[PDB]
């Protein structure tokens, strides 16, 4: 005591709430994904990028859960880290972190695909209804259960970190602290495929729409480089709607995308996205960031130029926003990316 009735309090709700979650992932496969497959909502291929590998990310916290409970049984406990080390290091660690990953990155896809269906389906919006007034659910709804495992790898350090400043025994308290370290690099490297995949998808959908003819057509040597542009594997910083002042008296509507080391300023022709040299020939619709520098615009506080110190024509982009918040965020976004681009 009191160390420990918090201790002993710590590791009994990581067992009770690893319970939870696999009962919740196996209702999802049951009610959700099982019916879908037989009723065939989408293609399996579809299906299974909706729900990545549920059956093995069921399997990973069931083997979890039940050495839990076989420690559990054949105990109060003293000695958690070595079964934690077996679910979150070495070779299970690095297995654990590959199910969950392949799962969570496709969270929001996920939910837009079911939630297109539900829209678009008569059919299948009663069928998500019907699944979602059993009993089994819970009262969650297939909205609320596929965040749920990102919501678990959140979980998981708090608690090892309580069961951790908790534990008096030394060498159990390091191999406690050990797994929770492992559950802060699991849920960054989760984090961060989540990321790469939102962007990903994004970016694939938006070269499939690049309209590349005009670069081609240009022969002006600046713009040699992006012939042949492919930014499928790039990452998306941030990006919006802009209006781009050519002059003071030619306005064009564009869509903008920031990303690590470029500006591009994309065109919308229905659903094609182009990069139009357009300019009064000499302002460039894609340009390298690692020179670009903002400011404000007095005599509009919507308005901002961007201006590339490596420009030896000087150049200026002036871009205006909706809000005068959103082209301080604009601002700020380009700088700090800018910002972060090495010099040779």
């Amino acid at each position: 005591p009191k160390s420990q009735v918090k201790r002993q309090e710590v590791i009994s709700e990581l067992l009770v709430t690893e319970a939870a979650h696999v009962r919740m992932l196996r209702v999802l496969h049951d009610l959700f994904f099982q019916p879908m497959a037989e009723c065939l909502f989408f293609p399996l291929e579809e299906l299974q990028n909706i729900f990545p590998s549920l059956d093995e990310l069921i399997e990973v916290h069931s083997l979890f859960l039940d050495r839990l409970m076989k420690r559990r049984q054949e105990s109060l406990i003293e000695e958690i880290g070595d079964v934690l080390l077996a679910r979150f290091d070495g070779a299970e660690g690095s297995w654990f972190q590959k199910i969950s990953s392949r799962f969570c990155s496709r969270q929001s896809f996920a939910l837009e695909q079911l939630k297109a269906k539900q829209r678009k389906d008569p059919r299948f919006c009663a069928f998500v209804q019907e699944a979602e007034s059993r009993p089994r659910c819970r009262r969650l709804q297939l909205k609320d259960m596929i965040p749920t495992e990102m919501q678990r790898l959140t979980k998981y350090p708090l608690l090892l970190q309580s069961i951790g400043q908790n534990t008096e025994e030394p060498t159990e308290r390091e191999k406690v602290e050990l797994a929770a370290e492992c559950c802060r690099e699991i849920l960054h490297h989760v984090n961060q495929a989540v990321r790469d995949m939102e962007d990903l998808l994004r970016l694939k959908d938006y070269q499939r729409r690049l309209d590349l003819s005009h670069l081609r057509q240009s022969s002006d040597p600046m713009l040699s480089e992006f012939k042949n542009l492919d930014i499928t594997k790039k990452k998306l910083v941030h990006e919006g709607p802009l209006t781009w002042r050519v002059t003071k008296d030619k306005a064009v509507e564009v869509h903008v995308l920031l990303l690590d080391d470029l500006l591009l300023l994309l065109q919308r022709q229905d659903e094609r996205l182009l990069l139009k040299s357009h300019s009064r020939t000499m302002l460039r619709p894609v340009l390298r960031l690692t020179s670009a520098m903002t400011r404000e615009v007095a005599t509009d506080h919507k308005a901002f130029y961007v201006l590339f110190t490596w420009d030896q024509e000087a150049q200026i982009y002036e871009l205006v926003a909706q809000t005068v918040s959103e082209r301080k965020n604009w601002c700020a976004l380009i700088t700090e990316t800018a910002g972060s681009l090495k010099v040779p």
